């Protein structure tokens, strides 16, 4: 399948070079996989989700996304127009309030919830969790991410937006999950992206057009935007049977575009998520 005039990030993910505008992908499009977007929620009624999105848990007064960020992330995972994995199932877990903030205890709870909740869902091709959040190092947040991953969910987490070594941030610094840095459309490391040896992979993170609350769309930037590209790609690849939750991050790294990025500091991988699609 080919989506023409796609958002640049989706194009980038299916090309060996920057500058293209078509997103090439297999029609399976992540069908039968499930992605949990652990964030501010998801506006499930957005037409772009085509009924494939559902809120499953909230830690606040409502399950609504009053922020936008979770909806945006979910859209890059699996909205029709803006998503990597256009037929995946999306589950929202609202661990962040409508200001986009949340206590580590809540974020942990949300991760443990997903490890359990996945056992009640029909996700025959596998389960992904996209965590576009982070703060200062916490061994207990890391251990939560590690447990989620160990439970059989492919955990993709944002590197963080401090232009710093991601080793001081959580759950970015948990080695067992898939820590995602951001790139821009010119194949530069996004100026805000964390870096370091704990990064597994880069994805498109600057000026990413996706869904937003009120049935709207908008373009925002962040490692938060890169993570769902990688999470969507994992769901997509799992649906194709190319990899499993346990080894998707490594598969993605192994099949990545290598060496294409600029301003990558010594010690950080130069790997850009790539779907390897061939028609
Ligand atoms: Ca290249
Ligand atoms: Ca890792």
């Amino acid at each position: 399948a080919a989506q023409t005039n796609a958002p640049w990030g989706l194009a980038r993910i299916s090309s060996t070079s920057p500058g293209t505008s078509t997103y090439y992908y297999d029609e399976s499009a992540g069908q039968g996989s499930c992605v949990y977007v652990i964030d501010t929620g998801i506006e499930a009624s957005h037409p772009e989700f085509e009924g494939r999105a559902q809120m499953v848990k909230t830690y606040y007064y409502s399950s609504r996304d009053g922020n936008g960020h979770g909806t945006h992330c979910a859209g890059t995972v699996g909205s029709r127009t803006y998503g990597v994995a256009k037929k995946t199932q999306l589950f929202g877990v609202k661990v962040l309030d409508d200001n986009g903030s949340g206590q580590y205890s809540t974020i942990i709870a949300g991760m443990d919830f997903v490890a359990s909740d996945k056992n009640n869902r029909n996700c025959p091709k596998g389960v992904v969790a996209s965590l576009s959040l982070g703060g200062g190092y916490s061994s207990s947040v890391n251990s939560a991410a590690a447990r989620l991953q160990s439970s059989g969910v492919m955990v993709a987490v944002a590197a963080g937006n401090n232009n710093a070594d991601a080793r001081n941030y959580s759950p970015a610094s948990e080695p067992s999950v898939c820590t995602v840095g951001a790139s821009d459309r010119y194949d530069r490391r996004s100026s805000f992206s964390n870096y370091g040896s704990v990064l597994d992979i880069f994805g498109p993170g600057t000026d990413i057009l996706s869904t937003w609350i009120g049935g709207s769309t908008r373009s925002i930037s962040g490692t938060s935007m890169a993570t769902p590209h990688v999470a969507g790609l994992a769901a997509y690849l799992m649906t194709l049977g190319k990899t499993t939750a346990a080894s998707a991050c490594r598969y993605i790294a192994d099949t990545a575009n290598k060496g294409d990025l600029s301003n990558i500091p010594f010690g950080t991988v130069n790997l850009l998520a790539y779907n390897n699609y061939q028609a």
